[PDB]
């Protein structure tokens, strides 16, 4: 029995463009699709979808929805699909999706909210797909927020102006992550760390400055990137070079300072060649394309130790510290242990962690790590070394 202002198939109902302010009643039982868009719904109520067992895809988008109750969508055991984007959401109905592991794609679009809270999505494990676009009124998501999602593979945190990239560690099988349209200054290694599987990233019109040494070795399957229209003048080195799989990147739109510190880049963009981004400065060379400057313009040497690690005596228990400062920023430092374990700013270990600066730290340290340590800093021009032991 078909409902009066929609269009039912075969298990196909549509109740879309008319001036509905909730759902009808009449629904039949045996239904996949369900399209309720561009209405006026304010309200979805408890058990308002009853004894639909065969839907699959439920869409609730483009209405006026403001609040959806507790076990709104009891009695589904077949949701695969659900929509609710461009609608008037202030916060994400944790208690709504109850026990739903069928459930693959969700699309909260667009929508007022304004926080992400701790497990919010972690009553529907089985997502594939999670769409948080166009969150312009989002301003806090929880370190917690996306507990429980281990099968997704794409998530969009698109137009969302996030300051900072939030907690992503517990999707360990992500493959395509959206950035794009955010307020992100700077990006951490740690921002990606135990994101192996990721292989398209965006951070297109992100506001971004300054990208970390090593801030991307973790995502060793990355394929596509781009870092178009940005704030980027410079690169570290080699910050591509270790990704063996990247053969999409789109670096235009950013202010290129062609410097000694851009012929890695140069270099890489000759070799692996994604197939156009251009020198802003100086104006010597600038709109010239950097994957085509030959190295006879500049003059360039081995990296310059500004404040190399003094020699430190240390009590078991006490915090500790090995400088290495240097010229410039850009330049790639990879430390040296009595072990002879090599260490980065990429490096995910605990305790002992080398900070952006090329500075190693030390938390609770012990005597058994007496012995001399190496700073081993790298540019285009070559390599330099400066060494110190610790008590
Ligand atoms: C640290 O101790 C060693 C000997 O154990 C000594 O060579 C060194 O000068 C000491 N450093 C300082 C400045 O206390
Ligand atoms: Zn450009």
């Amino acid at each position: 029995s078909c409902p009066a202002a929609c269009s039912c198939s075969n298990s196909r109902v549509i109740c879309t463009r008319r001036e509905l302010a909730e759902v009808p009643a009449s629904i039949p039982v045996n239904t996949r699709y369900l399209n309720l868009q561009e209405n006026s719904i304010q309200v979805i109520r408890t058990d308002t979808f009853k004894h639909l067992r065969h839907l699959e895809i439920l869409q609730l988008s483009k209405n006026l929805v403001r609040k959806i109750e507790v076990g709104a969508f009891n009695g589904l055991p077949s949701l695969n699909t659900l929509e609710l984007f461009d609608n008037r959401l202030t916060t994400v109905p944790t208690q709504a999706f109850e026990y739903l592991s069928k459930l693959r794609e969700l699309w909260l679009r667009n929508n007022p909210i304004e926080s992400i809270p701790s497990y919010a999505f972690n009553r529907v494990p089985s997502l594939r797909r999670l769409d948080l676009g166009e969150l312009k009124r989002l301003e806090y998501i929880s370190e917690a927020a996306f507990e429980g999602l281990v099968n997704l593979r794409y998530l969009n945190l698109g137009m969302c102006n996030l300051k900072d990239i939030p907690n992503l560690t517990a999707l360990v099988r992500l493959e395509e992550l959206e950035l794009s349209g955010n307020r992100l200054d700077l990006i951490r290694p740690g921002s990606f760390q135990g994101l192996t599987s990721l292989r398209k990233l965006w951070l297109m019109h992100a506001q971004v400055a300054t990208i970390e040494r090593n801030a991307f070795d973790d995502l060793k399957s990355l394929e596509e990137l781009n870092l178009s229209h940005n704030n980027l003048m410079s690169l570290p080195h080699d910050l591509f070079t270790p990704l063996h799989r990247l053969e999409r990147v789109h670096l235009n739109h950013n202010p290129w300072h062609c410097n000694c510190d851009v012929l890695w880049l140069s270099w890489w963009l000759k070799e692996t060649v994604p197939s156009c981004a251009r020198c802003h400065a100086p104006a010597g060379l600038k709109g010239r394309y950097i994957g085509e400057l030959d190295q006879s313009h500049f003059t360039c040497y081995a990296p310059v130790i500004v404040e190399p690690p003094t020699d430190l005596n240390v009590t078991e228990g006490m915090a500790a510290e090995l400088k290495c400062r240097t010229g410039t920023s850009m330049t790639s430092v990879n430390w040296l242990t009595p072990n002879g374990t090599l260490m980065t700013h990429g490096s995910y270990r605990v305790r002992i962690s080398v900070l952006h600066d090329g500075t190693l730290n030390f938390t609770n340290v012990t005597v058994q790590d007496t012995g001399q340590y190496t700073c081993m800093v790298t540019n285009s021009a070559g390599n330099t070394t400066a060494s110190a032991t610790l008590n």
